[PDB]
């Protein structure tokens, strides 16, 4: 019996609705999509820093230089741990990832694929925020941030519904690396807003968030 | 005096804001139970059972049935369907989105549903800022191809698609003839899903208009 | 001696694919679904295509879902339903052309093709059939409703080629009679109707023996 | 409206560069080269579900190879020279179909299978490695039986320029299914493997022979008329 509900278990169900604040917000960026040399997904990541920066976050970028791919080193990789660590650490995301063969890129699906969905005691995704971007040297498509919005949900993560798309990105950028004035940036800096609005009126509440009925029925 | 910044050239210093105020409310929970009219429609039990678990969690819950809806601009938009799923947009805070996997992927009736809300009317916006849950009924495999390309759809509807999901596989299986869903698996993902629907909707629909504030609107300001 | 590392399989329902009836103007029936709209840039890009084709030597028929019902939202008695299903058994090929609504295939497009059942008792009519896949936007050239089609072709057991056509900004390429200016996009609508037409020759002969699938032998069930 | 001298309805068709579809050939026994990248684990379902794909194709009439990710550095991580990569991309040019095969982690294709497809250029100049081959999309779960991998595999194969063949295979559970020594149990999965195999055997006889043609697009002759 619970009010003309035959299955649940009347134990284990609670209604939502808390305190706490905290002090800040933790950003980790992943370039990742692109090792390259000159690559616009990094300088489209950098760009983003800066906005969260002045957005008042504190910042880290994983660069996958030496990454091995998925299960071809044991975990105890370095670089697998620094991304393990870091994920750890942050309480949203970016993922910023080129369109290459009309899809995200192997280097940042192997970057995700390194992280366990539960790592002993911490899940290391849930719960935390994600803004998906990608950069392209064609046309403005969204062949990755659509594989990347649908991978967000599998880390069990709140992805943000803005999202930017940069069309032939060589053009958007100096020789330098900084990105010329357009309505991609001010696209840009609209997705890093809404993160940090998003992070902030969650991260507290991300505990809360993450008490299923599902998990408490088990206490069985 | 007043502009300019250091490292960042291309911003307009007075449409630049800090991202940080609101009170309380009462939350108006829409299930579109759409993707399937047949007589004995699961997704219609699965969307019912839903409101159920919505209404005990505390949510004031309507539910449009597109029955008589015609295809996008196969009518003028005056029809009443389609003013109705208009109203019931807006009065939403949340949505639920229940369509079985036809041909592997979401539904006509579905689709045809929201392709009839726009995204602008005007100065109004009818789906942005409102949660959204999505969810599938299948009579084959627990696939996601619906709930994927509905989770898409979300981000181009501007809402805010909460992580979890519901995939019913062999949907026939799990209700009586009378349309209630026998205990499984799946009905405990679906009151995980609602629970987090409304924890959401809680969260945000306070702040939901300054979420919406936008750097790019407010460098607008060409007057 | 009764099979060779292969245990699972039944041999006598096992049948090695080798060069097996042997063929005129290939039936190509397009979809302009998408918009109902009056002036619609899918019909318009729909009618270029037929243009091309039946230049390429195809006969052609286009399909206008005014008046269709949403799936089940009338019986199938419907005059526009059985017309839809009874074209589509017609075809050999399709042209499926959808603009980007809310990032995604239409209402239209989709409910077209759920009016028509993968299997009617024993006639499928789908399966075998080549697929070209087109879309047409107001904005940018995005791929949205061409992957999300790619994959039902899939579903509809459908030879969808690889070459697609994605119109960007199309108020832009066309005037206000409905005809395409010369451009890139209208190259690529050329491209693909010329593939359409080769992999549906390739095809339309051996489309018997492409469905007949080693499951459906082993079901030899006397 | 300077127009040439032929047209008629079609004002924009270039009617020199313009060709009516169509010959016959037999590489006889059809090269297949099978990917089991997606799962580098030392018991992958993906590397058996491959090794099983491959007997049948082999008993259907393919020459196969089967090419292993181990020690292939991320795209961009080294020089092409390296010779995973190189290992990779002249298997890909003597392929004339192909089979993807790719566990579904975190509910999408392996980071391991799209830095594979990432290191095969579309044009190394002049020749396209993957265009005109057949392809064939398969994927193993550790759960209910999805299709995430296989349909963003089905996508990824359009802008290969690859002939995505309709059938494909997901195991579900695949744990299940496969003995310690990494054959299949019978299974309708087992099933529609064959089935699979068998379409692409029969696409890849098919078309093998007309790709060149196939590849000959308007586009290309209408750009090769310059002056």
């Amino acid at each position: 019996d619970l009010y003309d509900d035959d299955d649940k278990d009347h134990p284990f169900t609670m209604i939502p609705d808390s305190p706490g604040a905290v002090h800040q917000p933790p950003r980790i960026l992943l370039l990742y999509g692109s090792l390259r040399e000159r690559s616009y997904s990094r300088f489209a990541t950098l760009e983003a820093e800066r906005l969260l920066r002045h957005f008042g976050c504190e910042t880290r970028v994983f660069h996958a230089n030496g990454l091995p791919l998925p299960e071809d080193a044991d975990p105890s990789h370095p670089k697998v741990q620094e991304l393990r660590d870091l994920c750890l650490w942050s309480e949203g995301q970016v993922w910023t990832s080129p369109e290459r063969h009309g899809a995200m890129t192997g280097v940042m699906k192997s970057q995700i694929d390194w992280i366990p969905l539960s790592m002993g005691a911490i899940r290391p995704t849930q719960g935390r925020t994600l803004a998906v971007m990608q950069v392209s040297g064609g046309s403005q498509s969204f062949n990755a941030v659509n594989q990347m919005r649908v991978l967000g949900r599998w880390m069990r993560m709140l992805t943000i519904p803005n999202q930017s798309s940069v069309a032939r990105a060589y053009q958007e950028f100096d020789e330098a690396g900084r990105m010329r004035p357009s309505s991609y940036y001010d696209r840009i800096v609209d997705v890093m807003e809404e993160l940090v609005k998003f992070t902030l009126a969650t991260r507290d509440l991300s505990a809360f968030l993450t008490d299923r009925y599902s998990e408490r029925k088990e206490a069985a």
